[PDB]
């Protein structure tokens, strides 16, 4: 019971609706504490890799992170769930963020997201007026 | 299994922390379709009630809705989870935040929320440079 990726069937959901905006992608992860590396890291260390590969892609292809915050408490909610980062990108296209998914230099990297999260969610937004 | 108001327990923890900051509560809302009244509304009817009720107290106090965006996927999740609001309201300070629970107009204008409300989550972040 821990979200790493996300489904065939719904990525295909994401590609279909491709409205003309940009878009807000929630990312809330939560690192695992011994990395899952096929092949000794901790967690941080094997998201920082992941940090550090995936951003020369995601900044050419012009994502950008808009906000980003430290979590402090879950005042409502599961005392269970806590997350060791949030954080949301902004996309200019749902385009251009597939297209990141499939650059050879992000492909390589997601490997070391893949081995440091215990449980993620990644949610779409249609960024609106405050 | 839904999680609407925060506990005294946790609360404390909050009150407890009052780090000199300005505060960032990422608001997760996914409201009933059947308002639940004590004393026949919608879910969506309900919370704007909330809404038209709460700002002013807010406005007063310094909270300002700094983001806010539409759900439209959840790529990596339980698909059992959707948000029907998401958003994030920003205070000057712990106190700030507290001192709106306490009031009187905030208090009864909660009741709607309590109200319009099958799940949600919030939780409490110190923003950081992007």
């Amino acid at each position: 019971t821990g979200h790493i990726d996300p489904t065939k069937e719904v990525f295909a959901q994401f590609r279909a609706n491709d409205r003309e905006g940009p878009i807000h992608m929630l990312n809330l992860v939560r690192l695992r504490p011994r990395a899952a590396y096929p092949d000794e890291t901790t967690g941080a260390e094997a998201y920082a890799a992941y940090g550090r590969d995936s951003g020369p892609v995601f900044e050419r292809l012009g994502g950008k992170v808009v906000w980003q915050g430290q979590f402090e408490l879950m005042l409502i909610g599961p005392q269970d769930e806590h997350w060791d980062h949030v954080f949301i990108a902004e996309y200019p296209s749902v385009a251009a963020f597939v297209e990141m998914i499939r650059d050879p230099v992000y492909r390589e990297a997601v490997k070391h997201r893949q081995a440091a999260v215990e449980d993620s969610r990644l949610i779409r937004l249609k960024p609106l007026k405050p």
